[PDB]
């Protein structure tokens, strides 16, 4: 494609990483609070995933990966930044706060063109793999990726709901560890989460699982909404759903509906293991949305539940890079 | 006495509490982030070291600790920040930014007078109960009181000089706790000690062990030198020797000299139980530095290695009043 990046850290690095091997094209990064030397060791080397592997170097004003020449830019605040230098029409931002066209587009003056995002956002295009088809079109400078729990669960919908129909349905996400979590104990910031943490407590916390659903697949859009319950989990996360359905249900109907479909168009997402209670492993698996049938299935008519799944942290790097080229298609097309 | 404190957050909690039950009088604590309502839950509430007891609160813009009127201060900077302003005459730091006498006197800015902290300090007073002794009069406006490991260390040299005089020490530190150390893997900051962790992933580092020590008896600085290890380990602590020297032993003989003399000056410092190998309990055992003969022993005439036990939040604290209590009456007189 043609890329640069807003926080190595995290989604970044995959971003990088994934669009390199995963998708691809060439680049630049852009880091304010991680400078050169660490681009290397840093991306190369993480806890969660491991090493990297390629050659983790600096040469010529830059960072190379697998030669294919990349650099850094310090800057704080997008505009302040470059991004022209390179020509990275089509950015991803991972980030935190940058939330919203207007910081989104500000990047535009820096330079940028099209952007994508790391993030829900409340105002600004919204998006995911899973639903998106005809939705994201040119009209469109910038657009985003649902959170973790969210790209996860859109595809779920699918099979239940157009298959199902269904009507009243709430629920849960025990996740593993974001940046936000800290050791010990302490202060803590907005919407709280009590920051109280780490190793010691299985930690309550509520999201944005109603809207992002809906928005992604609205006819939902309002018979949804959720909260969870974080660990000392790194890397890699499940969920839990409940609903309510018009015709009928079967268990062995059900994770079918799924596995059918699941292995239909989706791919990139879906999944289902018949195999046998996985934990979390996964974690880099490759996988989208990915679900189970058995695990805590329980079944009756009209009221039932359902669990699938994660791998946050890399999963949603592969439909962001799923999307850029679907964006980039789209747009240049 | 009378005293204040830079940072809600561990140390401080009990810096308070301890203060509170332990030592007393009362106070008004330091912080632009944390607040009022917060307090009382904060302090109140470690799962780790546990809940209060008596009852944490906001009234008329100050918190009622056990009654005893109390206020905090918001103000980055201390300069900034009055002090006097609420009658805290005795003022500890609870950061790693000021220690030493340039923002330290500054506290005398806002208005202070005796300053005591939690860390070592090269420039200005340093200390430790053992050999604290004498050192501390009215001369000095400001004293530092050592590190976690530091104090626990410098009563290994006490016995181990006088003991067997000792030309020879080494260490090492199995540690635990610390903010800096982030979630999965990122920036840090400098120095490196990586916070490349938490659960998955130890990490090597090193501080405060030998060096130190010596003002707590220089005769010895020099024949020793120090670095550690840290688990995911969130409060207690364990610290390792090693020396070689004048003789006459078996481990049983040493444990026997701190034993005898652990009963005797020392008492709320030093210990000995047995009980085979113990463990990392002392989480709030209720003393400063603790050690035991067997836990782990190794031996070699002229050379032997030793263990010891230092529960930083917990312990640090009880030492600090220690010295609140000594200064305090030091200096009036
Ligand atoms: N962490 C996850 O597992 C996960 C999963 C899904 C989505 N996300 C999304 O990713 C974003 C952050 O997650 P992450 O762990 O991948 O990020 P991260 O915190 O590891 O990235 C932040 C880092 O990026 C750099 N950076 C770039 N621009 C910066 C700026 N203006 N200010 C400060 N630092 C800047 C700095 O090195 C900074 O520390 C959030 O939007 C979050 O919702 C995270
Ligand atoms: N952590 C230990 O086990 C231990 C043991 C002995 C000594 N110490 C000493 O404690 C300090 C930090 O360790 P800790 O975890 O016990 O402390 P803490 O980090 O975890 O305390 C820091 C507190 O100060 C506040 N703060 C932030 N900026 C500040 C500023 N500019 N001025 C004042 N307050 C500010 C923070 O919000 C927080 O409440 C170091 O000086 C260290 O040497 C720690």
């Amino acid at each position: 494609s043609k890329i640069g990046i807003n926080g190595f850290g995290r989604i970044g690095r995959l971003v990088l990483r994934a669009a390199l091997s995963c998708g691809a094209q060439v680049v630049a990064v852009n880091d304010p609070f991680i400078a050169l030397e660490y681009m290397v060791y840093m991306f190369k080397y993480d806890s969660t995933h491991g090493v990297f592997k390629g050659e983790v170097k600096m040469e010529d004003g830059a960072l190379v990966v697998d030669g294919k020449k990349i650099t850094v830019f310090n800057e704080m605040k997008p505009e302040n930044i470059p991004w022209s230098k390179a020509g990275a029409e089509y950015i991803v931002e991972s980030t935190g706060v940058f939330t919203t066209i207007e910081k989104a587009s500000a990047h535009f003056k820096g330079g940028a063109k099209k952007v994508v995002i790391s993030a829900p956002s409340a105002d600004a295009p919204m998006f995911v793999c899973g639903v998106n088809l005809e939705k994201y079109s040119k009209d469109m400078t910038v657009v985003s990726n649902a959170s973790c729990t969210t790209n996860c669960l859109a595809p779920v919908a699918k099979v239940l709901h157009e298959n199902f129909e269904i009507v009243e349905g709430l629920m849960t996400t025990v996740h593993a560890v974001t940046a936000t979590q800290k050791t010990v104990d302490g202060p803590s910031a907005k919407d709280w989460r009590g920051g109280r943490g780490a190793a010691q407590n299985i930690i309550p916390s509520s999201t944005g699982a109603a809207k992002a659903v809906g928005k992604v697949i609205p006819e939902l859009d309002g018979k949804l909404t959720g909260m969870a319950f974080r660990v000392p989990t790194p890397d890699v996360s499940v969920v839990d759903l409940t609903v309510r359905l018009g015709k009928e249900c079967s268990y062995d109907d059900i994770k079918a509906a799924m596995k059918t479909a699941s292995e239909g168009p989706l791919q990139g997402f879906l999944g289902y293991t018949e195999d046998d209670v996985v934990s979390s492993d996964f974690i880099g698996d490759n996988r989208s949305s990915i679900f189970d049938a058995k695990a805590g299935i329980q079944l009756s008519k009209t009221f039932v539940k359902v669990v699938s799944w994660y791998d946050n942290e890399f999963g949603y790097s592969q439909r962001v890079i799923d999307l850029l080229k679907h964006m980039q298609k789209v747009d240049s097309a």
